[PDB]
């Protein structure tokens, strides 16, 4: 199947801190739900842990959790020991370690950029860096109901 990555980052590249996402952006949650609904969503074990309880597993999607643990069970989800096992449309939904594993297999990235100043600090989860072999285009800067500015980028591998 075609593999896409989807993530939201601060301009500095931070995607996660302290076991969660360091902003609220309802329009990004709607974007994420819309693009992933009905598809397989592949995530690292720490991202599974980070889902708020009311949203775990993510409804309407085949949830696949990647772990090195034996006998990890994730209620309502499928558990695999490698990205290759996860990939047999598929969306990789994070976090930083699973993005790095999936990027060589992906042909599409959908990125939300959040206009917040979050200097990377120890133990932050960071977004993957796309090189110039990714074609990209950007939507407009928009003001979120949360107060923050954001915009969506779409990338396709050449
Ligand atoms: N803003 C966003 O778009 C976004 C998206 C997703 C998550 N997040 C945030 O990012 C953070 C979580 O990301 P993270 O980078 O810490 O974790 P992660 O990538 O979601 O999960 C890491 C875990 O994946 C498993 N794993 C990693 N490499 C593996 C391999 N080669 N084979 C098998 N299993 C492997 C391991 O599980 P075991 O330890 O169980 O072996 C590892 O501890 C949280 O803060 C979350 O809120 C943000
Ligand atoms: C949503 C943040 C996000 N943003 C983009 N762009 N990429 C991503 N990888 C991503 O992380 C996916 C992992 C976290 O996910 C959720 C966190 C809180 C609630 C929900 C449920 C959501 C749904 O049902 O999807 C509902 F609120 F609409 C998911
Ligand atoms: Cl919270
Ligand atoms: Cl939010
Ligand atoms: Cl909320």
């Amino acid at each position: 199947t075609s593999v896409g990555l989807i993530w939201a980052q601060s301009t500095s590249g931070v995607i996660g801190r302290d076991g969660g996402i360091p902003w609220r952006l309802p329009e990004d949650l709607a974007h994420f739900k819309r693009l992933t609904m009905g598809h397989t969503v592949v995530m690292g074990r720490r991202t599974w842990d980070s889902l708020p309880a009311a949203h775990r597993p993510l409804p309407g999607r085949r949830n696949v959790v990647v772990t090195r643990q034996t006998g990890l069970v994730a209620h309502g989800a499928q558990v695999v020991g490698s990205l290759e096992q996860a990939l047999s449309a598929t969306w990789v939904i994070g976090g930083a370690q699973i993005y790095a594993l999936a990027l060589p297999l992906a042909n599409r990235c959908e990125v939300t950029e959040v206009d917040v100043d979050l200097p990377p600090e120890d133990e932050d989860a960071l977004a993957p860096v796309l090189d110039q072999t990714w074609a990209g285009t950007s939507g407009e800067w928009l003001v979120s109901r949360s107060g923050l500015r954001y915009r969506m980028h779409s990338y396709r591998r050449l």
